[PDB]
């Protein structure tokens, strides 16, 4: 099924709470589990406290759900701008943090990348995803990029900034136990509706095998 909650106050606070609550769930019932974030304007404050939670780090795999085909010390980089919030700020074991390899030619990047996350594991527990106010999730923009038959794909220049983009596939993304998306606004609440009366925005397709789940602030 879908939840949806509408947030009027405390956003960050209430999404945090339900995030360590599932997570420690998950603890509770596997030796490690493994959660795909999105970079962007909403998740990195709530990354920013979930940083400051006490879990067993080494317990936890985290993967980006996406890359900016940039340097990663580029401000525009997701794994630079999540290093900062979380990655550098709680004690997580590096090999335990799975990222995009740009300095690689862009094929090559996802090649990689494909086998890390195959290496890992089958199975995300946790996506915790952003929506664009296109209704873009992750880094895909088209639906063609989101059927691709390969957990990992690649764009021509989209989005803003106008870049290619490494990103999971529906397939990976839809592996997920649980699908969260973190958005606020009225443009992003109008594509939510556009989403609940069926239109194929790529956001549309990304589905948690057990739970999906809106944290919907304004």
């Amino acid at each position: 099924k879908t939840v949806i909650y509408l947030l009027e106050d405390g956003y960050v606070d209430f999404v945090v709470e339900k995030i360590r609550t599932k997570m420690e769930k998950l603890l509770e019932e596997k030796d490690k589990i493994f959660v795909v974030l999105a970079g962007g304007r909403t998740p990195l404050p709530v990354y920013e406290k979930l940083a400051e939670q006490k879990f067993p780090w080494n317990r936890i795999h985290f993967f980006l759900s996406d890359e900016r085909y940039v340097p990663l010390d580029s401000d525009q980089s997701n794994f630079r701008n999540i290093n900062e919030v979380l990655f550098s700020r709680a004690k997580i074991p590096s090999g335990n943090v799975h990222y995009v390899d740009t300095s690689l030619p862009i094929e090559k990047a996802c090649e990689k990348y494909e086998r890390e996350i195959r290496s890992a594991t089958d199975q995300f527990d946790l996506a915790i995803l952003g929506m664009g106010p296109d209704g873009h999730v992750a880094s895909i923009f088209d639906l063609e990029t989101g059927n691709k038959d390969n957990l990992v794909t690649f764009t021509d220049p989209s989005g803003d900034p106008k870049v290619p983009r490494v990103t999971l596939t529906f397939r990976a993304l839809n592996t997920s136990l649980y699908v969260l998306f973190l958005i606020r606004g009225k443009e992003k609440i109008n594509r939510l509706t556009e989403i609940l009366k069926d239109t194929p925005l790529p956001a549309y397709f990304v589905r948690g095998k057990e739970k999906t789940v809106w944290f919907v602030g304004k």
